[PDB]
């Protein structure tokens, strides 16, 4: 029962409306089937496939769920809406047709649902949908400005010398908002939900100077919902609208003074998140150690 | 390491802890320090260059830091880091106030104290909390018109959860209309003192009163003939900055109008029943 948490994604509006206008565009694939709900909070996603022609059932753990019956029964939607604390533990009324679920986390991959998605797809679900049924994207970001701020701060602090914390700052990524992107950008991973979890501790990429100081790499991640035949899609990148995603910012232990094609190579690798990054810029090697807690 | 960069540029706090340190400097020299939660072990060395040896305790991995730290500003002769001491000690230094004084506090320091603390210095050794009204109608009313209609949907019922909910954020000096009044703490003689106060408060000019704003003060121990600091609206910035409770409705009071109240806080923390004369709130942080 943390309201800003959910006032935060109800107010997200590409999230909100992204999810809403994805179930119309399929509302003729919603009537008369049963839908699961997979994190439902307040219950909004599950309202949404109700009155669009769905039975929804929605399942979350936390205390959040009676608010959502109360506010399934405000609705007048008692009778379509079934909601269940507790996925792996709760035991649903049926043995689904379609899954709505909120999953999606700060580097996508961080606090996500995605584990209980394809338990819920492997366990529940009929040709099914999922929505959404992802990718992950990076560039170059410039920040030199802010970033020799907040490393400059531990050389001295009250006359004592804090030195050795500057690699915690470079080490910890930054969830902001950040044309401060200098280099192109390269898709890390794709994801299919329907056919994808050891799949998810996993790249190569390529990025090229579009014209500055370059001090790290921002990312994001876009999504796809699925559509009849002949796509409601979204992103997070720092070119999109807000979203209370952000992007996620990772910074380089040097800061590197590019021209227009110099080329930053690399190798990503993430897993449970712990996150190594091995470098070559051209115009010459590092790495970089992230870790998300 | 976002708190501990939050910790570190709360200047009004740690040069409290350092001019107390400096204060008591004359009984610091040659004595055994424990410092409660001593993060990054700042205020270890600040002990440590005054003339004390020092213990820190942290259960965090910051420990590790700590050592580092204090390796490089060659204070490992006089400063040994982390059910837990090297001693069977004259002073404990503790940063363990949370937001409300008591939410998530260490208050940890009483154990120190019983157990391995006679006429020893508790650095800082007294608490109070404080509360006064205030003006925040065009906010508080924003976020509780937002859920008349969402997305076309009545989220009536979710209304009570926003004015339950307690707000931690720094209130403007121009914004407190009445005046301030809960508890005092002696940490020499003060558990079950913390589950515990009646107030009483006075409009000082026409406007509308929306909810009360609370702090908390600070005393350290000073030698005979102290250092404080507060947390509240009309002292300079601090990272605990203010925790504001909403009322259900909305007072649209005249200078001299009263507000008499008697709040009530028990163990997570439950928290307050008014009356204003011109003649209720619940509120739980988890």
């Amino acid at each position: 029962d943390h309201y800003g948490i959910h006032e935060e994604m109800l107010q997200d509006t590409v999230r909100t409306l992204s999810y809403r206008n994805a179930i119309i565009q399929n509302k003729d694939l919603f009537k008369d089937k049963i839908v699961l709900d997979v994190g439902c909070g307040t219950g909004i996603l599950s309202m949404f496939a109700a009155k669009h022609g769905a039975h929804v059932i929605g399942v979350d753990m936390s205390s959040i769920i009676e608010m959502a019956k109360e506010l399934v029964e405000l609705n007048g939607f008692s009778d379509k809406i079934t909601l269940l604390r507790g996925l792996e533990d709760v035991h649903l009324p049926f043995p689904v047709d379609i899954i709505i679920s909120e999953w999606m986390g700060y580097f996508l991959l961080y606090e996500s649902m995605m584990d209980t998605v394809l338990y819920a797809r492997d366990h529940y679900l009929v040709g099914g949908l999922i929505f959404p049924d992802c990718s992950i994207h990076l560039a170059g970001l410039e920040d030199s400005q802010y970033k020799d701020e907040k490393l400059n701060y531990w050389q001295d602090v009250y006359g004592f010398d804090y030195s050795p914390f500057v690699p915690l700052v470079l080490h910890e990524p930054i969830v902001d908002t950040v044309n401060n992107v200098n280099t192109t950008s390269d898709k890390l991973i794709e994801f299919d939900l329907n056919t994808v979890i050891s799949d998810l501790a996993f790249s190569n990429f390529k990025l090229t100077a579009k014209r500055d100081m370059i001090n790290g790499i921002v990312t994001w991640f876009d999504i796809v919902f699925p559509a009849p035949k002949g796509p409601v899609e979204f992103s997070t990148g720092p070119h999109a609208p807000y979203t209370h995603w952000k992007q996620t910012i990772f910074y380089f232990p040097d800061d590197l003074d590019a021209e227009t094609g110099d080329t930053i190579e690399g190798e990503l690798v993430c897993s449970p998140l712990n996150i190594k990054i091995s470098y070559k810029f051209e115009s010459r090697k590092n790495e970089g150690s992230y870790l998300m807690h």
